[PDB]
């Protein structure tokens, strides 16, 4: 989960690598008001079992990430979206 | 950009992880006849000035990776999908 953590005047946007997993795999909390916290687990791709695998490079596994915001975040502000294997968290300052 | 390389009976299938990639920025072809390759580029956002840099993991620019098919392969028939930040190509055997 390579991770980028922008700072623009308006919020806090953190970026993710997340290439082919889910949402139902991928999990944004805050704890203790203000740590946000991004873990999850690409689930192995129910695909074809008995086929030859030439070839491994994209091995994903599980992973939890945290961040000290800068301040107490309003958690019911906090955006989330899952789109093209990135994750993008917003945190309104 | 990592690629996993499967074989099922009737195709060899791959994988390339590109997460923040837009089709448009993707390239399948197939030269010298039977050479796979798969290329674009993952472009940097660089934004304004405005903006503050806490955490810089996630890479950017220029991909480019090649694989050489079977002398007879469908290369008229070569599929590739893009989604969820995971490209699939598809070479009917």
């Amino acid at each position: 989960a390579r991770m980028d953590w922008k700072e623009t005047p308006e919020a806090h946007v953190f970026k993710a690598d997340l290439p082919g997993v889910k949402k139902e795999e991928v999990k944004v909390e805050v704890e203790d008001g203000n740590v946000l916290v991004v873990s999850g687990e690409r689930t192995k791709e129910k695909e074809d079992k008995n086929d030859k695998w030439h070839r491994v490079e994209r091995s994903s596994g599980k992973f939890v990430r945290r961040f000290r915001l800068l301040e107490d975040a309003k958690v019911e502000e906090v955006k989330a979206g899952l789109e093209n294997g990135v994750l993008t968290v917003t945190v309104p300052k």
